């Protein structure tokens, strides 16, 4: 059971995102917690490892249980912690080993190809400073079977 | 690695706590995440099972990595998610299987016997509504070796 963090960094009405190779899906940058770290330490380190950018005061906004559901039972599960930040320092790296980095225009973000549960998270976090708690059930190919979000969309 | 939640319920300057059997340490009531739940679902079910009480709108305030440190290596690690709540419904149970429940006065809490990491947590959460992130390093007997908290006390 892994623990993943990512950050959504908004600056001049744009959002720093990463597109997976081969015209794959768009994600917020981040990565896995290392033993002994707090979630705050992880997101600053992982984010910077992946983007070259230091985020100034990231704040937690989303806590999610991610479930892979198959043949009627839970077969995998991890945790995702989504931060938000508005201030940052450093130059964006052209390429990351996970994909290409791009500032996207805020109001275009919800039209990009992304896992369905990400869309809901982005829809709350892009427009609210409230905390979001949730569960997403996916099939092994990452088709959304269902979700529980609190507060509801 | 397990995932524990608890809740600090402040009602008119009193805090609901649990004293472990043998006049041992005092804790906030709570319990471990089951597969598939969000942290918000866990704390309400666990809090209820332990106390008889329904916490109305708990909100996350503390996310901690707890580490047991022995012979110079991390030997054990778990996560604690601390919630805060003012409103609640239902009748407190006299006995629990984990120990005795009692409403204690807010300004007396820091003087109860408790693991040293919990003092820092109570010190912040009882007096602030800001998020606390941190790591506590313990010995197998729960003597605090160190901590990193943010915001720092």
């Amino acid at each position: 059971l892994q623990r993943v963090t990512n950050c959504i960094v908004v600056d001049h009405d744009q959002v720093l995102l990463l597109q997976k190779p081969r015209r794959g899906w768009w994600v917020a940058p981040g990565g896995k917690m290392e033993a002994g770290e707090s979630i705050l330490e992880t997101v600053k380190r992982e984010y910077w490892e992946e983007t070259g950018i230091t985020v100034k005061n990231p704040e937690l906004k989303g806590i999610f249980s991610m479930v892979i559901f198959d043949e009627g039972k839970i077969v995998s599960e991890w945790m995702l912690f989504t931060f938000k930040a508005t201030e940052h320092e450093g130059e964006m790296l052209k390429q990351s080993p996970e994909g290409k980095l791009e500032w996207k225009k805020k109001d275009e973000v919800l039209e990009l190809p992304m896992a369905a549960g990400d869309k809901w998270i982005f829809k709350h976090v892009l427009h609210s400073d409230r905390l979001l708690y949730g569960t997403f059930h996916y099939t092994p190919d990452f088709e959304l079977l269902s979700y529980r979000l609190d507060p509801e969309p």
